């Protein structure tokens, strides 16, 4: 019955609204800067970074890290709210916030970008792609694999009440590595794709097989993760005094 799959939207966005305090709608109105009541302060170069907090490739890379360890909070209080989450096994919870967790980030991360640049400091920001291409070595490239999928998932033009019921399909998952009880895990991503499925046809319903689409996005949020992992073990190697955050570090450990 569609009545159940559209307060089962309803209920999602909702928690998603409460859990997470910069919506792609905020995000789009501070970056079309038409609706300049507050506009960002641009950090574009060496010189603007310094007068915006009125090593450097390594400041930037942990304010990324420090970002990411708040979203994971907002992300595991969302993840409550999903119907049923919370009445799985527990190591399964973990492991679906474990694996879920960086997807979500960087599908959310693309609300606050354009082709030019990224959000920042709950949007009182806005850093140019081309300053984040220009930091030193290893720190050079971290970006942009994220920048070129925000480009492209951001032309599917979801809003946030399509993103709360996809990043819950995400979270849900059950082919995560060493879950214990696949099968209530994949009866509720069942409901939840549903769910998505009429939310796109009744929000969406000019854009053909978008539900496909957004589907689709999945295998270039996974190598978005790959990547990253891989760039965080050239850190560790060249930056020896350069901390990570324990919580990090946990849902990294054996990806
Ligand atoms: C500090 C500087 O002002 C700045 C620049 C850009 C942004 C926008 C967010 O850009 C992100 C990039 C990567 C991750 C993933 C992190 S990064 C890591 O090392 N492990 C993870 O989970 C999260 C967010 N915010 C702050
Ligand atoms: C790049 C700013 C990092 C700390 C945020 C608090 C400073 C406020 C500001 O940016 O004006
Ligand atoms: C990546 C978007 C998820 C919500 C954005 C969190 C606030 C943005 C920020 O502080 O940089």
């Amino acid at each position: 019955e569609s009545a159940d799959l559209r307060a089962l939207a309803k209920h999602l966005y909702d928690s998603y609204i409460k859990s997470f305090p910069l919506t792609k709608a905020k995000a789009r109105a501070i970056l079309t800067g038409k609706t300049t009541d507050k506009s960002p302060f641009v950090i574009y170069d060496m010189n603007s970074l310094m007068m915006g907090e009125d090593e450097v490739a390594i400041r930037i890379f942990q304010g990324c890290q420090f970002r990411s360890v708040e979203a994971v909070q907002e992300i595991t209080e969302y993840a409550k709210s999903i119907p049923g989450f919370v009445n799985l096994d527990l190591n399964d919870q973990v492991t679906l916030l474990k694996y879920g967790v960086h997807e979500i980030i960087y599908t959310m991360l693309a609300s606050l970008m354009n082709k030019d640049g990224v959000l920042i400091s709950e949007g009182q920001g806005f850093m140019t792609r081309e300053f984040l291409k220009s930091l030193r070595k290893p720190f050079g490239d971290f970006m942009e694999p994220k920048f070129e999928f925000a480009v492209k998932f951001n032309a599917l033009e979801l809003d946030d009440s399509d993103l709360a019921i996809f990043i819950a399909v995400i979270i849900l998952s059950g082919d995560r590595p060493g879950l214990l009880n696949v099968k209530p895990i994949e009866d509720i991503q069942d409901n939840l794709l549903q769910a998505l499925e009429l939310q796109l046809k009744l929000n969406h319903p000019e854009s053909s097989q978008l539900f496909a689409k957004l589907l689709q996005k999945m295998t270039d949020l996974r190598q978005i993760v790959t990547e990253h992992v891989q760039l965080l073990q050239v850190i560790k190697k060249t930056e020896t005094d350069m901390s990570l955050h324990p919580l990090l570090q946990e849902i990294y450990k054996d990806l």
